[PDB]
C-alpha cells in the first residue's frame, strides 16, 4: 500500500513507520534530520514540512500521489489556565494540519485516513481548554467531512487513544502512570483496521 | 446587573439587548453605526471591537469592569466542503473571541457567562466542517474552563440553540424552515437562566 505517516517523527508516528515498513512508505515531519534517519532505517522517504502552512502540506500532497492509508499521528501539547497564544497554536498543530492535508491529499478508492482525537471526558479538564478545544474541533470537523469523502471511496477513521508515552508530554512532566507504549498503541489502531466477503456472487 | 452583551449587533444579541434593556447594559459589535443607534435606543453604553484582535478584547472588558451576566452572541457562518480560510475564519469568530473575552473579563462572584454552541447532529454534516470544527472547539474549551470559573465564583453556561431567524443565515441562502425568532430564543434563554432557597438557616 502507499502509506504517508505525518508527525512520523513523533512517538505514535515512529511506532506506525516501523510497523508499516514493509510498503510503499512516506514519512513527514518537521525535525529533518531525524525524520530522514528513520526513513532510511525503514526505507521509506522523508518529505518534511510544517503542515500548519497549506502551502507545504498542498506540496507534500501532491508530491505523495494517490495514498491508499493515511495516518496524522501530528499533534502538541500543552497545560494553562483559561484565565491567565496556547489556543491558536493548538488549533493550528492539531486541526489546521489535519485540515490542509485533507484538503490536498490524493486518494486511491478504499482508502482510509486515520486522525486522532480524545476522549472527552480525560481532556477537559482544568489545564487542558487549549488541547481540549483542539480535539473538540477535529473530531467534529471529520465527523462532518465523513460523508464528502465516503462519495470519494475514502474512509476517514477517528481514534481515541488513551494516555501514550511519548514526547508529547514533555512540557507536561512527562506521561501518566500507565500510559501505554506507543508500539502498543500503533499495534491496536492497526488491528482495529484489520471482515471480508468470503463470497461474492454477482 | 452588569450585563454585558458582545454581538449585539447580531440578530439575537439585539434581542438580548432589548430584553435586558432595564440593566447596567454595556453592548459591543463591529459595525459601529449599528452598535451605536441601538445603544442609545435601550439606553446601554456602546463599546465597538473586533474581540478576534486579542488587544481589543481586552481593552473592552477591562473598560466594562465587574460583571454579573455576559451574553457572547458572536459567530459567523459559512458552507465549504473540506476537499476544495474559512476554517481559520470559523474558528477566529467563535472561538479566539471567545477565548479572548473569557481570559480578561472582569466577574461578579455569582456572575454567569453564557456562550452559544449547537446541536452535533446538526451542523456535522457535509458543507458545515469549518463551522462545527468552531463550535466543537468552543464547548470543549468551556467544559474544560467550567471548574476554573467555578472557583472564582462564576457560572459558565453552554446553549445549544435550533435554528434562529438571524442574518447569520445570509450567505447560506436564508434561515432554514421553522426556524425561531432571535426574541424568542433569547426569551427562552434567559428563562433558562431564571430556583432560589426559600429558608436560610445559619
Ligand atoms: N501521546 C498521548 O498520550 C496521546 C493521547 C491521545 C492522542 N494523542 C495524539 O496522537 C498524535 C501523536 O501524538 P504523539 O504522542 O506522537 O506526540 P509527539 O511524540 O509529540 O509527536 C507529535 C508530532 O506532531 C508533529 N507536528 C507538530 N506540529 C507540526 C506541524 N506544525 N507540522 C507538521 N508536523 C507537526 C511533530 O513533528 P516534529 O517533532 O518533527 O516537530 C511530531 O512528529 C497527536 O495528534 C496527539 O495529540 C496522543
Ligand atoms: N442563528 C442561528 O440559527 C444560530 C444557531 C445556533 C447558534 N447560533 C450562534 O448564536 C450566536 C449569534 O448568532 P446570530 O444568529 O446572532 O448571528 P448574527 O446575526 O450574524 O450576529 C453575529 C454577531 O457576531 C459578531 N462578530 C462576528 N465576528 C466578530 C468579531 N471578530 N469580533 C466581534 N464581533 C464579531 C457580529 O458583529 P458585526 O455584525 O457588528 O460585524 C454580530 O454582532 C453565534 O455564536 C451563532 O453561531 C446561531
Amino acid at each position: 500500500m502507499r502509506v504517508l505517516i505525518t508527525g512520523a517523527t513523533g512517538g505514535l508516528g515512529g511506532a506506525f513507520a516501523r510497523a508499516l515498513k514493509g510498503h510503499d512508505l512516506l514519512l513527514s515531519g518537521r525535525r529533518a534530520g531525524a525524520l530522514a534517519e528513520l526513513a532510511r532505517e525503514v526505507g521509506a522517504r522523508a518529505l518534511p514540512a510544517d503542515l500548519a502552512d497549506e502551502l507545504e502540506a498542498k506540496a507534500l500532497l501532491e508530491e505523495a500521489g494517490p495514498l491508499d492509508l493515511l495516518v496524522h499521528a501530528v499533534g502538541k501539547a500543552g497545560r494553562a489556565s483559561v484565565r491567565e497564544d496556547l489556543v491558536e497554536e493548538m488549533l493550528a498543530a492539531h486541526l489546521l494540519t489535519a485540515a490542509f492535508v485533507l484538503k490536498h491529499a490524493r486518494f486511491q478508492k478504499g482508502a482510509r485516513a486515520v486522525f486522532f482525537g480524545a476522549y472527552p471526558r480525560y481532556v477537559q479538564v482544568p489545564g487542558f481548554a487549549a488541547y481540549a478545544a483542539a480535539k473538540g474541533a477535529l473530531e467534529a470537523y471529520l465527523e462532518a467531512a465523513r460523508k464528502e469523502l465516503l462519495r470519494e471511496g475514502v474512509h476517514l477513521v477517528l481514534v481515541r487513544l488513551p494516555a501514550v508515552a511519548t514526547g508529547l508530554w514533555a512540557p507536561l512532566g512527562g506521561p501518566p502512570k500507565g500510559a501505554l507504549s506507543p508500539e502498543e498503541a500503533a499495534r491496536k489502531v492497526l488491528e482495529g483496521l484489520f471482515p471480508v466477503p468470503a463470497l461474492l456472487e454477482v
